């Protein structure tokens, strides 16, 4: 089935907690061996969210390798995103490392550091200007160059540098800071500006390495992100852009990272936003 139309032959009956349901079950299921071990245990944030051993992100540190993080590759859209959990107090480090090594260029961050009185992430990047940030048994260095705080985001300039060779480079921070505490946004508007600024940025591209996307367990928020993107670029590609199918979608990039999309009301948020867009991406 025009996803509009489904968009009402479901919020009709309301079976979206159902539709959401044949997706958990269709689900593909891979091993996620590595993350299992007893040595990466205090590396997750939760032990039931994991990558795959066959999309997992892997680390040059010879020592041990292991980073909670995800490659999703869509093949006909062209487009590739690393999947990660916001870092841990003692992962901040290979988050860092993890960026530099695959030659990203933006950070797409989902959450606030604090949400229902309780951490969702470290503090992994500085505040300020004139106080730069050292990574324990890292070898880089990161200093904030500028930051531009606007209602529902902010988007900040940041330096990153090699101590070993000299080398810097700038990693632009993508930062939605309104996503409410509980449910999701009523209006997807202001998350389709964020996305748009983040395509302009070009850190979408091909050039650059894949864009790093994160929220708390980075795949709730996170997903929502990716499969909007993919399935509005996919609009643009075909000859008819009402052929797009949503859970085909989101069932094909769950081959690559369990789990994505967390609840009904997101996948809901999904469609309502996909089908927002399409008037646009059609001017
Ligand atoms: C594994 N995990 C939840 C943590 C590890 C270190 N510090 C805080 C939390």
């Amino acid at each position: 089935m025009e996803m509009e139309k489904e968009f009402e032959q479901i919020d009709k009956s309301g079976s979206w907690a159902a539709i959401y349901q044949d997706i958990r079950h269709e689900a593909s299921d891979f091993p996620s061996r590595v993350a299992k071990l007893p040595k990466n245990k205090n590396r997750n944030r939760y032990r039931d969210v994991s990558p795959f051993d066959h999309s997992r992100i892997k680390l040059h540190q010879e020592d041990n390798d292991y980073i909670n993080a995800s490659l999703i590759k869509m093949e006909e859209a062209q487009r590739s995103y690393i999947l990660t959990q916001g870092p841990l107090p003692n992962t901040v480090g290979h988050f860092w490392e993890m960026v530099w090594e695959q030659k990203s260029r933006g950070v797409v961050m989902l959450n606030r550091v604090m949400e229902k009185g309780s951490l969702k992430c470290a503090q992994y990047w500085p505040q300020k200007e004139e106080k730069e940030m050292i990574f324990e048994d890292t070898n880089l260095k990161l200093t904030l160059i500028s930051e531009d705080i606007k209602s529902y985001y902010t988007v900040r300039q940041l330096e990153l540098e090699n101590l070993t060779t000299q080398e810097t480079r700038e990693i632009l921070h993508f930062h939605y800071t309104t996503w409410p505490d509980f449910g999701v946004p009523e209006s997807p508007a202001s998350f389709l500006n964020f996305l748009f600024k983040v395509r302009e940025s070009g850190s979408l591209s091909p050039e650059h390495g894949p864009v790093v996307v994160h929220c708390s367990a980075g795949i709730g928020r996170s997903g929502t992100f990716c499969l909007a993107d993919t399935c509005l670029l996919l609009m643009d590609k075909r000859k008819d852009p009402s052929s797009v199918d949503i859970k085909k979608v989101l069932l094909e990039m769950r081959k690559f990272r369990m789990g994505l999309i967390q609840t009904a009301d997101q996948l809901r948020f999904s469609y309502l936003a996909v089908i927002e867009g399409a008037k646009f991406i059609m001017g």
